[PDB]
């Protein structure tokens, strides 16, 4: 049992995911703004490398709140690891904390 | 890339062991006769009991184990109007992998917790 703390640098996963992000918040069905942005970020994800599998997980959130994340996995691998970002919406009252999850084949 | 279904029935264990198995765990932490020496928080703590429990019912699955903490200042948590939900997404397809979401609270420290399984078929 391990508590997690990459395939690419991590200014590359800031703007993979920021980039996803502001592209929604610039739609006919009623996808949420989370489940679309999940599968952007795990599109890019594939296509940057093959080497790991990937899982994208997103709380949303709709004063003084903090929001935080944790994460741990029942086996240990210097090769896997997590990253959180927050991202907020002050027009729609809305915050969400994305973590991605790297598994490394 | 498949959005993992929250509501399906998957698990190496029935979902209403699933509840138990993270009910009891939280109980645990938040029983007044507890002490913790440490300075690990409640989520990280439940993540360790949690994850125990799901090897020892099934050695076939890896598991994950994710907690947000939602902690609220400047008012009483029940006096606020909010949503907390949660969306998991993996980059390939198994039928036997899947999640399972619960909520907690603690009113009393003004703390909601959402935690959110992942077992993986090895």
């Amino acid at each position: 049992i391990e508590i997690k703390d990459s395939p690419l640098p991590e200014r590359k996963l800031v703007t993979l995911i920021q980039e996803s992000y502001d592209s929604l918040k610039d739609n006919l069905s009623t996808e949420s703004t989370s489940n679309l942005l999940i599968k952007l970020v795990l599109e890019k994800l594939e296509k940057h490398s093959s080497l790991y599998k990937y899982i994208a997980s997103v709380t949303t959130l709709n004063a003084n709140f903090s929001l935080k994340n944790d994460i741990g996995a029942s086996w240990e691998s210097k090769k896997d690891g997590i990253f959180n970002y927050k991202l907020e919406d002050k027009n729609n009252n809305e915050c969400y904390l994305i973590t991605i999850l790297w598994l490394h084949k």
